[PDB]
């Protein structure tokens, strides 16, 4: 359940692959709710790789469906991220997650 709502520009040809460490300006958003996380604030744009189950499932699928310079809009189902448990005090159980994602990576 990954819905991409693309802010257009970029290249559309250089997709992320396995063995690649990539850099993402993310920004969290709760559906009918406020923010909960922001890479824009810390000024450290979250270096991470693909294929080690580092991030949640709903963020991992949308990262491969982007390219360099693109700006997407993730909409993840509750079951792929936190819906049964809920991250304690931060994410309630059975919650739908909204992300503002832009990929500006290397490799």
């Amino acid at each position: 359940g990954v819905e991409i709502e693309t802010i257009s520009p970029g290249d559309g040809r250089t997709f992320p692959k396995k063995g690649q460490t990539c850099v993402v300006h993310y920004t969290g958003m709760l559906q009918n709710g406020k923010k909960f996380d922001s890479s824009r604030d810390r000024n450290k744009p979250f270096k991470f790789r693909i294929g080690k189950q580092e991030v949640i499932k709903g963020f991992e699928e949308g990262a491969a469906q982007m390219s360099l310079g693109q700006r997407a809009k993730l909409t993840c189902t509750p079951d792929v991220a936190y819906g049964a448990t809920g991250h304690p005090g931060v994410i309630p159980p059975n919650a739908t997650l909204i992300f503002d994602v832009e990929l500006l990576n290397l490799e």
